[PDB]
């Protein structure tokens, strides 16, 4: 069946506690793209982290590092139309879009998520 099914990381990014962003998350994430240890990582930037990657300059650097990398990112449409940023996020390379259905969907798929 399924040619991916153990290929997968998603990373449900609402944190915007700078020491676990640059220290596990990101670190994790660029490493675990870069080396192959997962085929695909996702990240989906909703909560408070939005209004970090909006307003924080390194954190948009590490967010540039890892689109390069071949990391997605998608961010929370409603978020970044709450927080008036989406145009900041889009700039960044990030995909801006409605999360409920996606993350429904990635949840009942039974995708491996941390939830950070």
């Amino acid at each position: 069946n399924a040619m991916s099914a153990n290929d997968k990381l998603t990373i449900l990014w609402t944190t915007d506690n700078k020491d676990t962003v640059f220290n596990m998350l990101a670190m994790y994430a660029l490493n675990s793209k870069n080396r192959g240890w997962w085929k695909h990582i996702n990240i989906i930037l909703w909560g408070a982290s939005v209004k970090l990657v909006a307003n924080d300059t390194q954190v948009q650097t590490e967010i540039l590092e890892m689109l390069q990398s071949g990391i997605t990112i998608e961010a929370c449409q409603d978020c970044c139309e709450n927080f008036g940023v989406a145009s900041i996020i889009t700039n960044l390379g990030i995909t801006v879009r409605y999360m409920g259905i996606p993350l429904t969907e990635y949840l009942k798929n039974g995708e491996k998520i941390l939830s950070i």
